[PDB]
């Protein structure tokens, strides 16, 4: 299952106190303009009703029966397709996010996510932003390989 439109909408229902709040909005928006770049998926911004797509921050159990586990490990995960919880990206605040390296790059991480929640699953390329493991990239150069490129495409495009 994809989204079954191309107009797709997205709520911050809570903010990190880790970041400035300029910091959290640019960093979220950014990330899906990463996936608006390369298909023709419009995504926007919302601030009352309900969106697609609700970004969450949350520590532990939360309500979704996929509770965090605290720093480290599990740093975020988000639902595919679909109504309701299905689309969501829910980030564990027990990390500590940043702007850049020197924590977890929330940029980085919601791009990934954010890829779950349009549908995909993992890439065996390193370079890939679907790639299954965390590690910071110069955000200067970040660019979807081409294993994201044709994943989302076969989806959207
Ligand atoms: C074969 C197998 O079962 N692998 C599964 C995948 O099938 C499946 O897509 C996914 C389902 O949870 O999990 C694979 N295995 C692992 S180890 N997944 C990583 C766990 N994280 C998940 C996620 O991938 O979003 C999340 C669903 C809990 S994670 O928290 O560790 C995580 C990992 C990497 C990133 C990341 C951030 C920035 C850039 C690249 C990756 C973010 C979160
Ligand atoms: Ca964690
Ligand atoms: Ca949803
Ligand atoms: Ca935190
Ligand atoms: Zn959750
Ligand atoms: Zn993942």
């Amino acid at each position: 299952p994809v989204w079954r439109k191309h107009y797709i909408t997205y709520r911050i229902n809570n903010y990190t106190p880790d970041m400035n709040r300029e910091d959290v909005d640019y960093a979220i928006r950014k990330a899906f303009q990463v996936w608006s770049n390369v298909t023709p998926l419009k995504f926007s911004k919302i601030n009352t009703g309900m969106a697609d797509i609700l970004v969450v921050f949350a520590r532990g159990a939360h309500g979704d029966d996929h509770a965090f586990d605290g720093k480290g490990g599990i740093l975020a995960h988000a639902f595919g397709p679909g109504s309701g919880i299905g689309g969501d990206a829910h980030f564990d605040e027990d990390e500590f996010w940043t702007t850049h390296s020197g924590g977890t790059n929330l940029f980085l991480t919601a791009v990934h996510q954010i890829g779950h929640s349009l549908g995909l699953g993992h890439s065996s390329d390193p370079k890939a932003v679907m790639f299954p493991t965390y590690k910071y990239v110069d955000i200067n150069t970040f660019r979807l390989s081409a294993d994201d490129i044709r994943g989302i495409q076969s989806l959207y495009g």
